[PDB]
């Protein structure tokens, strides 16, 4: 049986190549992500389809009904076999899937357009020209929302009450935000996507201050799937033959704009 | 079925320490440091009884290429001596392939330890030179890093190491210190991130972490292959990493702690 892999598109992990058009199934995609499959699939022994995740979300659980979407919901409503992207492993979501060892490290960041006379999270929360927000329905979110400590609460109850809205449905609408907002729209995000952005043209985004957490992206399977024992296992492995630390530089740096 | 469960760990600072006067106390309370905080904190939200012991052997863990045998806290669990680690015990598939992980609690990569004004930048730099000898612990997750390295700089520090003479290896994290201070910058020490940092921050101050990581990977909590408790310590750790606890061990017993201004 094919596996049916579940992903999201965002840089750069997952892409659509520039002539997707002319390319069918899998070679349609290109990136970070795209290769880790291709590779977890070889060592683990299967074949696999990419499709992109209907919602365009990572993963959350309305408070309301229950119910999870994005990729989580995916696997937990049995749509998908695996999910390959940068999906953070949280308490929430490791309650109700699986996930592998991580296969790359990182922490809450913030974006700021050049010149932004921000240094962090303390310069963000005791200040009001600038606005900032976070992408909707990830674990960024709810980082702000569960984290009581003085600068977080306070920041978590100035944004989820802000208005109109701070919150964004992709990372490339937080990050056009920043760029088009003359300086007065900070987008707090992953270290890995913020490092990413800073390298490209137009080259007029940064990364200021420090992580705010550390954690990391998992593969994740639907529970007790038998799938996450070799994936797993895969995972260790290719971390320890360089080929992670080689994805990176090969989709973060040796692709890079910035000079 | 009530029952103390039997925490297996190293000495290791800042992770594990006798207290000064733990000659005149009992039990959990001889000892002290951040894993000593992370354990009474994971038994307090697993909800269990809980015995620190020291590793018999002071090892992380290996298996004998001749023997087959796993020796260290790894081996204590193996073999049923121990219900749980929890360490500074590094993350890999060959111990994977034969107990549990929690997910990593900390993260790190191998670095360079060098004295002072060492002309060392760079593993590039150890490799393309032979003045300055350089070793790694004995029995533990770095030197099968680069017993196993296919990359060319890794490949050659591992040919150096492995015939050099004397040996450059080191019995214990202490003995790589003490080796480094009194080698003149003669002797460099290869060594996890988390230790080359904290030691940074000791009188009398004379060495230096230079450089990037050679890699990045976790210590995890470990448990035997199959056992119940695998599941809540694994959840614990997620639950204390996202309410800041672990930030908050590590700057208590780093940073808060420093005596290098
Ligand atoms: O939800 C997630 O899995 C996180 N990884 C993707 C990027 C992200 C984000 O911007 N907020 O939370 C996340
Ligand atoms: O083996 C291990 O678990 C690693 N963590 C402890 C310190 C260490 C070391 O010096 N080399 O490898 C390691
Ligand atoms: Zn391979
Ligand atoms: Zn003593
Ligand atoms: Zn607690």
């Amino acid at each position: 049986k094919t596996v049916v892999v579940t992903t999201i598109l965002e840089s750069p992990y997952v892409m659509m190549k520039k002539n997707h058009e002319m390319l069918e199934g899998n070679e349609r995609y290109e990136g970070y992500c795209v290769d880790l499959a291709a590779e977890i699939a070889k060592h683990c022994g299967f074949k696999y389809k990419l499709t992109i995740v209907g919602d365009g979300k990572y993963g959350a659980r309305d408070a309301d009904t229950k119910i999870w979407n994005g990729m989580v919901g995916e696997l937990v409503y049995g749509k998908a076999d695996i999910a390959i992207a940068p999906l953070t492993i949280t308490l929430v979501r490791e309650e109700v899937i699986d996930f592998s060892k991580p296969f790359m490290s990182l922490g809450i960041s913030i974006m700021i357009k050049k010149g932004t006379p921000i240094e962090s999270a303390e310069d963000l929360s005791k200040q009001t020209e600038i606005a900032y927000g976070t992408l909707d329905s990830g674990s960024t979110k709810e980082f702000f929302r569960r984290s009581k400590i003085a600068v977080f609460d306070k920041m978590w109850t100035y944004m989820r009450s802000a208005e109109p809205s701070v919150f964004v449905r992709t990372t490339a609408e937080g990050v056009a935000r920043v760029r088009k907002s003359k300086g007065k729209y900070a987008y707090l995000l992953e270290s890995t996507m913020n490092e990413y952005i800073e390298q490209r043209k137009p080259c007029d985004t940064m990364k200021v201050g420090g992580n705010l957490d550390s954690k990391g992206y998992g593969i994740a399977t639907p529970k007790g799937s038998s799938l996450g024992n070799a994936v797993n296992l895969a995972v260790l492995k290719l971390n320890e033959q360089g080929l992670l630390d080689k994805l990176k530089n090969k989709w973060w740096y040796d692709k890079g704009e910035c000079g």
